[PDB]
């Protein structure tokens, strides 16, 4: 944790987001990907999970738009149909390799969650399995109900995120901290805005109390919207205004980038919100980019459907959707390249 | 607290610091100024306090360097020798008028302090006395000993600052929040650095929990150094490095400016640290300027000495010291204008 060591972390964080690039999140656990597969009639075999990731990672030209990919631990042990380790597909493309390091969530208080896995995190970061990884991801999730998120749950999750971040950095990995505001709930956009300001300001408190190197941390955040069960409407401009206000109010100049999660919003909406936030005026130092799983890969799944004959078209949709995300990351989606 | 109302606050915060300008703090209570007077053989009469402020405010050309002045409540009731209200001296110069609104400090826990006066703050902000004021100041003070500042004292002071800030803004005043790290103590520069990161990150938490308009808040901060009782040395470059790192780690892009307090450091050291921080590289949105009482007015006091014959020379020293501070505010002190 010397000066050159700290500069390498900042260089990695910037490389992931250079030139309007963003992150393809491919880190779904077998259970989470399985559910997605089963809706579309695809069998949850290890082989189909391996093939799905091969389809994503082998897409030609994807590195123009994708600066990093977040892998699931299992995918590090996997090869392509042709024999090449899946990580080698990304390395050869110059794409940064990430590892999701949380062990999921457990119950906290009444109706809330904390994320787990810190006890062996340092040991796991040193696994030879992840030797090629240069960044990591850890997700917490904030449920919304009456009087919730509670302050205890904000503090505990921010504490856990910050502890994970410092361990990552000590092992030479850039941490993505993901304080996700869960979309499935009944809350107004005002309430999301206000609580996002609490969560993000508290996260910055704990990162600072843990003396995390702030230029080597990426924040993966939810857009500010009302909850899916609210009857409240919003437009991309309003999402952009509220989200950017919350970020300008909470995120220090030293943070290199914010990457938005799609969170259950549509692919089109998530990309449209990104474009709108990048068209907003308001001085800032950090990039506003993407870390999408669903918004980038739902179309791939829906086109592929487990049939090899559909793969070329599935890869085409990945590339085209990645292009749009990247254009959104620079506020240029309305403009012809 | 409508949109135009919020834009006026941001415009005021920017006007105070435009063009490398800074703040002349002249807000010493009769007791605090009195002690300064008595060291230099000057009688603590109301007349000498009035005359001292007249000497400061009537200095020709001071508005090139000073964007705002922080007044003591008593000075709003005062006139020049020639009959002109002292506030009119500043208004005519286009200098923003501020009011210090705290009622000082009281004991908290063991050996710590909190600042007081929130109970009638809203009423006081509406006083016709302060009709010409456009900004305010409120000071908390953090003592350092073993295990101190305590977390309770950080939280309580940040809470008080944030409550004051929101009341100010609701009354159309830009709040300066002053979480001063007291120089008189025995602590290392590492410890100051780490605790400054705790204090400033926690302050940003409470400002966010109070839903303060972040573009309409100014932060008056201590430089990061070791304590006066420490035998540890430092240079301007090291102060600059540590202070800017702490600020980049904690202060959101939305804050318009940080103004350093001189804090018991020499006039020359305080101006030299300002120059050094403004020569540092590292992207940021906020101005780095000054809010000095001692660093700007100790020389004036020492030249004047209560003798009218010395006033012209005293004003010359104010103007020359203000020039240097302003050059420091743009990192140009080594360079000839
Ligand atoms: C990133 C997960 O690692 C965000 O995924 P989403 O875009 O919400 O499916
Ligand atoms: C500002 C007081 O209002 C700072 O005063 P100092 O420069 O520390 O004497």
């Amino acid at each position: 944790m010397d000066c050159d060591h700290l500069l390498r972390l900042g260089m990695t964080a910037k490389k992931i987001l250079e030139n309007g690039k963003g992150i393809l999140a491919a880190d779904e656990t077998p259970k989470t990907l399985g559910r997605r597969f089963e809706k579309l009639g695809i069998t949850n075999t290890e082989e189909n999970r391996r093939k799905f990731r091969e389809i994503l990672f082998s897409t030609k030209g994807i590195e123009r738009y994708i600066g990093g990919v977040i892998l699931n631990q299992e995918t590090f042990e996997q090869t392509s149909g042709s024999g090449v380790p899946l990580t080698e597909l990304l390395k050869k493309k110059g794409i940064e390799i990430g590892i999701k390091l949380d062990k999921g969530l457990i119950d906290y208080k009444e109706k809330e969650k904390i994320s787990v896995g810190l006890e062996d995190l340092d040991l796991r970061c040193k696994s030879s399995a992840f030797k090629d990884a240069t960044f990591a991801k850890w997700r917490s999730l904030f449920y919304f109900y009456d009087g919730i998120p509670s302050e205890d749950c904000i503090n505990e999750n921010c504490s856990i995120l910050a502890k994970y971040a410092i361990i990552c950095q000590k092992n030479g990995l850039v941490p993505i901290v993901e304080p996700e505001v869960f979309l499935e709930g009944d809350y107004s956009m005002k309430r999301s805005y206000e609580v996002t300001r609490q969560i993000l300001s508290t996260l910055m408190k704990y990162l600072n109390y843990e003396l995390v190197y702030i230029p080597g941390v990426l924040i993966k955040a939810s857009y500010v919207t009302s909850g899916q069960l609210s009857n409240e409407k919003y437009t991309p401009k309003k999402v952009a205004t509220f989200t950017l206000r919350a970020l300008l109010s909470t995120i220090p100049c030293g943070i290199p980038g914010i990457v938005f999660l799609s969170g259950g919003h549509g692919s089109e909406d998530a990309i449209g919100f990104l474009n709108a936030i990048n068209m907003e005026r308001g001085c800032r130092t950090w990039s506003l980019s993407f870390s999408f799983a669903r918004a980038l890969t739902d179309g791939v799944l829906e086109t592929w459907r487990g049939d090899d004959s559909n793969i070329e078209e599935a890869q085409k949709i990945l590339l085209e959707t990645s292009f749009k995300a990247c254009r959104g990351a620079e506020g240029k989606l309305w403009d012809q390249e």
